[PDB]
Formats: structure tokens, sequence, C-alpha cells
């Protein structure tokens, strides 16, 4: 009894004591056997949602309508779900029927309270071989829920299994069925897929299967998805870093409409574009300017250098370290640190408030950051006063 | 900082550090002030669902569509919700706007990370006075969401506050609007209502307001709901015990269609009926038979005696204790313990399998339970053999 299951045992044990019968199901079982770090623990049972909610003190009703109830047990959330047959939903008492309806054999294993693997579909066998194979007829399953095809690919990215020959074939043959699946759902698969350790060969697969060109903005980018195999994807440590690089590798022109079409939240779309733009604007790591670094703020500069690294092969290590150093010597680090205020500039220049003020303050921060003048009132004043009779001597 | 809020502080503190601003809202603030045991802590914030989900490691998406996200923090689930204006939903940045849309002034208080009470609608006053008053126009609020009326009454039951004269008036004037609210939602209110410490006066209230007779099966039971005031409701310790007694007190004829019309889950409807039935079959605590006790199993017998107690005024103490004792001396406690098997009876009586076998086994368990014969094979055999030549001497 490995620690992730050890603590979830309470749940099974209690469902059993009320005469129910429950099992560990899902990736966690897969992971355990595969030797992976264990993902998160799910419990399937013969108990119906209102029974689960009656037995355990804290329960969250996530979706009891399709069998699932969240149980908070000794401090964590677990998803407990009644055994079901995938049509509205029908509940049963057969664990075997509940496994039959699961996507791939690896995912279709179960473990009992005593640690016994129950594996009626040869998932264990598929794990030894490292194969993603559909439970039952590859074709039928994908018709039932086209999204399964997407998962199959991401699983390739996540575990470096290979697609079974006939399962793969089914995908190309059943590609179209995707555009019936709501974007949101595809996005979370894509995101996982990009963060796969094997992302490097999952992107190409996205092309050699029919899946490309039913995914948003991946219309005929087949050439592009193949050359993607050369990108050092796994050093991307962040969501934005990922999307950014995806764009860069697909030669995406305007980041905004694309990342939007994927229904990613605004802040991510923005930040990804930010990185992307910075990267167009700084073509070499030495090229960073106090200005642009200040402008970008340490984090994003770092991400830029990481995304660059994932494209070049040059580890970001040394740059990240110089950026960290530079940033911490920037005479000011935010605009709010500026020792001088918009209203000061007004009193000094005898001009009424307006759009010239921004321009002033802008020229000032830059001058402070470039260290042309200290961040102190008296010295900016002189600086500004003297630079206003220079604009007179020029035109 | 009381312990319920102490641990939730983290959530606020983090939302604030990302520059958001969040408050403790809801019953828990009310509870705190009223001096009650604190119900469960909720957080309202200016941050949007996707921000909350971004900041906190474990999050459950219960309903981000209307602003709510559950955050698992240091081992508990908390409901975090973006400030909103009740129409689709509009998110704002005003805490004041978010409180304005809540049901009653007691429920519309707020507390900040430093323990400051923010109370723009005089909830604090309404607590001092012990009054349920609508936030804003009593009439308008009930039109917006008729369920509010139900809550007001259950809160009466839960806190012993009185309804404000004009709020009450609004209920009678706006009673009809209930039949637009789905039963399920009324059921959970009713259930709380029945388990109030003041249930004794909430049920009558249900009648003196127009609410009665838009609640299922409470058509013109006005007379009955008033006399309900005399029932010792607060000793009912269980859901079934409650419904049971509610039936008994409404003179409900057939338990089953009634409890069903309330959409309670089946096991409850069943068990309630069980208790109710046993109660019609045993009119005095002394009257319990080894038979009927064995037939009911300790739990239910106890529940019967408690439901009786709530109707009579005689404390169930002594009976509960004798039942516990009797049940633990029942020669067998389940039908499975019987020392003799259906197939034994066939071999013994030379008759083919069939419906007479049940009848035999039935007569046997009863005889064991009544202690007419030991629960042992050899002795049941004789008992049965000798009782089969008695049915010959009789007809
Ligand atoms: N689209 C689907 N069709 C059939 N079964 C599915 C589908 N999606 C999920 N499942 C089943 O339920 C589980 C889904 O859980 P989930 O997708 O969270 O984790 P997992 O696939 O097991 O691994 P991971 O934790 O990495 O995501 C799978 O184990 C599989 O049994
Ligand atoms: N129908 C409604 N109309 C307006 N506001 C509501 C409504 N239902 C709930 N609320 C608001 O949200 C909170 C709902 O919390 P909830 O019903 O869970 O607990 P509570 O009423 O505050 O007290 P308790 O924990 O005992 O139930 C209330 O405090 C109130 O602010
Ligand atoms: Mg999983
Ligand atoms: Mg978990
Ligand atoms: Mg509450
Ligand atoms: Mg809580």
């Amino acid at each position: 009894m490995k620690p992730p299951f050890q603590e979830a045992l309470g749940i099974i044990q209690q469902l059993k004591q009320h005469g129910y019968d429950a099992y560990f199901v899902g990736g966690a079982v897969r992971d355990l056997l595969l030797g992976r770090p264990i993902g998160d623990v799910d419990i399937a049972t013969s108990a119906l949602p209102e029974d689960v909610m009656a037995i355990f003190p804290k329960t969250i009703d996530v979706g009891s309508k399709h069998g699932t109830v969240v149980v908070v047990h000794k401090g964590k959330a677990y998803e407990v779900t009644t055994f079901k047959t995938d049509g509205s939903v029908t509940f049963v008492r057969s664990l075997e029927e509940d496994l039959k309806r699961r996507d791939f054999t690896m995912n279709a294993i179960a473990m009992d309270e005593y640690g016994t693997i129950i594996d009626p579909f040869g998932g264990r066998e598929a794990i030894r071989r490292r194969i993603i194979r559909t439970v039952g007829e590859a074709e039928k399953r994908f018709r039932e829920d086209a999204l399964r095809m997407m998962r199959a690919v991401r699983f390739v990215s996540e575990l470096g299994f290979a697609l079974a020959p006939d399962t793969e074939q089914a995908i190309v043959q059943n590609a179209p069925l995707l555009a019936h699946i709501s974007v949101e759902r595809m996005t979370m698969e894509m995101e996982k897929l990009l963060g796969g350790p094997f992302a490097a060969r999952a992107l190409p697969l996205l092309a050699e299967t029919g899946l490309n060109a039913y995914l948003p903005g991946l219309a005929g980018k087949e050439k592009q998805l193949r050359l993607a195999a050369a990108y050092r994807w796994p050093w991307l440590a962040a969501r934005e870093e990922r999307w950014a690089l995806l764009c860069h590798a697909l030669g995406v022109q305007e980041s905004r409409p694309f990342l939007r079409a994927w229904k990613l939240p605004n802040k991510v779309v923005d930040e990804a574009g930010a990185i992307l733009t910075a990267l167009a604007d700084i073509p070499r790591p030495e090229a960073w300017t106090n200005e642009q670094l200040f402008s970008a703020g340490l984090e994003r500069a770092l991400s830029v250098e990481t995304v660059r690294a994932a494209f070049t092969g040059a580890p970001p290590g040394p740059w990240h370290e110089k950026l960290r150093r530079r940033f911490a010597s920037l005479p000011i680090k935010t605009k709010g640190e500026l020792a001088v205020n918009g209203k000061d500039v007004i009193e000094w220049v005898g001009k009424p408030a307006g759009p010239w003020v921004k321009e002033a303050l802008d020229a000032i921060w830059r001058a402070v950051v470039n260290g042309e003048v200290e961040n102190e009132k008296e010295r900016i004043y002189a600086w500004l006063m003297e630079r206003n009779r220079t604009r007179e001597k020029n035109c």
C-alpha cells in the first residue's frame, strides 16, 4: 500500500463496511504499475451518489447527475463515482461494466482494498508493452466520444507509449468527429500535450493522424508540426512559455486571434503575446537593454530567454543568471518607484495638465533606468529644466 | 481571529498579495457575531474564477459560470466567489454591490483580513435585535427569487429570530411565486427547517404565512401545522425520524406518495415509512415483541421510540436502554444467523423446492427468536418434524 493509496483507503474501507464495494481506478493505478509518480487517486464504487454523501461528513456535489461525488477525506479531495454504462447514464453493480467503458486498456485497471490488481482488459499487458490501445473497437469508441483521440495523442506525449497500429488507423479514419467537441475541452488536452516530456513526438503525431485541421488554427500546418520535433519543449516550465513557443514554431503571425481561438484565459493570451513580441524585438540574449528589461520585468525576460533556448538548444542557464543580476541593479524596478511625480512636472514646466505629461515622465524613467540621472527630485528637476532649453537650441 | 477564520486567512492573504481584495462573507460572519458555533466560511473577492484557479494549487470548479470556485486550502474546502450583480451574471469590483444582492441583513455582513466588520446594511443591528429583514424592498427581493421566502422561515427555525413585520407581510402577499421553484430546492430548506431548535415555531409560521399549500402535500394542512408546535422536534436526531414525525403530525395517511412528492431519496422515504408503520403497529413501548424488534433491527426500533417521545413528551431514555438490552439477548439478530438452511428443510420434509419453504423458514426464525427452540440443527429438525405431524392432528 503505497502512500497515495494508503490514505485513500479510509474511503474504500467505509464504503465496504456499509456493504458497498469500491476500488481504486484510473491513471493512479496505471501510474503505480508503470512506476510513474502517482497521479491523483480515484475511487469507483457500487454505492450511489446519495449513499456516498450520506456516509462521509464532507462531500462536494460536483456532478452526481453522472455518478461523481467529491469526498474530502483526511484533508484531500477524491472523486468517488458509481459504476456506470455510457449511454443519460445507467448505474450498475458490476465493476467490470465500469471498466469496459473507459478509453484505453492502461486506464482500465482497478485495484482492491488489499492491493490486488483487477485487470480484465489486458491493461497490465499494454503497460509492459508501452501501448495505447482502445478498450474494445477503436472505431466505435472514437465515435462515442471523439475527444478520446485527443487523449490518445496527449498520452503519447505524457508517457512515450506508442499508439497501437489499429487504434492509430482509427484516428486518421475518424479525425473529422473532433469539430463536434467543444473547444474548451480540446484546449486542456493540448496544454497537457505541450507539457509532455515526449511533446517532441506528440506534435508530429498530431499531423500524421488526421487530428490537425480540426484543432483551432492548426489548419494545414502539417509541415510546421513536424519540424516542431526539433524544439527542446520540455525546458518550457510555464503555460505561457509553451503557447508562445507553439506559436513561434507554427510561424504564427498574430498571436492574439490564435490563442484566443483556443479559448485560453485573457491573461495567458496577453502574456504569451508579450513573450512572443519581446522575442521578435530581442534577437540575441546580449541585446537586452535596461529599458526593455525594466519594461518587461524579471519574470517575462526569463521566459523569453527560456523560449529562446527551447528553439536554439543553448541552455538559458547563463542568461537567466545575468538577467537576474542586471534586473537587481536597475536603478528603479517599477514606474511607481520614480522619485518624481506627474504633478511635479506640471509645476516645473508651467504648462497645464495634458498628454505631454506622459511623454515627460516616460523620458524621465528612461533616463533614470539608463542611469543618465539619479532617481532624486532635485536632480530630475535640473535634468528636465536643462533638457527643455535643449529642445529650443535644436529646432 | 477565531480558528474558523484563522485558517481561511491564507486564501484572503494570497488573493490580496496578487492585488485582488477579498472578504469573509455569509453565515459564518453572522454566526461569529451572533455568538453561534461558526457555520462554514466563505470568501468573496474581486478576482475572477480563472484568477482564483490560477493562484491556488487545488481548486474544484463547482460553478465558475456564476462566480463560484471551491479552493482546497490547508485541508478544507472553501467557496470563493467573485463579487456579482444578480441579473446571466455580471462581475464587479465593488464589495458593496455584492452584499446588496444577498437575502437578509444578517446574511449581508462582511469581515476583512484584519477582523474589521464591514456592514453597510445594518446586519449588525438586525442581529442585536434578532430580526430577519430583507436587504432592500421585501417585495422585490421575493419576486427575484421566491425561494428567499422559504429561507426566511427556516432561519426562523434555525435562530429563533422573528420575521420583520413588513418582510413577513411580503411573504403572505407573495406566497404563490413558490411553485416556480423546483421541488429539490424546497426540500433542503424543509429539512433544515425540521431540524431547527425552533422548528417548534417555524412550522406554524409556514401556515400563518401563505407558504403552506405551495409546498408539496401541505395543501390546507394549516390546522395541523399549528398543532405541530407542541411536538418535541428537537429530540429527533435523524432525517428519517424527522420526516416520520412530520407525517405523523400532519396526519399523513400513506407516507410513500408524500415523501416522494418531496423528492427525498428512496432509502429515506422507505425507512421513514418503516418507522411510521412500526409506530402504528406498536402503540406502547412495553408492547415491543422479540418478533417485531428482531424484524426492525435495533436502529429503527430506537428511532420509533424517539419519534414516539417527540409526540408524547415522555423521554425515550429508559426505553432506548431496554431495547438495547433486549436486542442484545435476541437468540439471533439477523435471518442469516439461523442455524438451518432452506435446503435442509427440503431434505427433511421430502417436498420439492417451492413457496412453502419460505413459510417454513419463517416459522423457524420466529420460533428461534421467541426461544421456543434453540438455534441448532438437530433441535430445529425435531421441532419441525414434530410440528408437521401436529398440522395433521389439527385438520
Ligand atoms: N473520454 C473518455 N472516454 C472513456 N474513458 C475516459 C474518458 N476520459 C476519462 N476516462 C476514464 O476515467 C479516467 C479519466 O481520468 P483522467 O482523465 O483524470 O486521468 P487518467 O486518464 O486516468 O490519467 P491522468 O491523471 O494523467 O489524466 C481514465 O482513467 C479513464 O478510465
Ligand atoms: N436565495 C438567495 N438570495 C439572496 N442571497 C442568498 C440566497 N441564498 C444564499 N444567499 C447569500 O449567500 C449566503 C448563502 O449562504 P448559505 O445559504 O450557505 O449559508 P447562510 O445563509 O449564510 O447560513 P447557513 O450556513 O446556515 O446556511 C448567504 O449568507 C447570503 O449572503
Ligand atoms: Mg487521473
Ligand atoms: Mg487527490
Ligand atoms: Mg453559509
Ligand atoms: Mg469549510
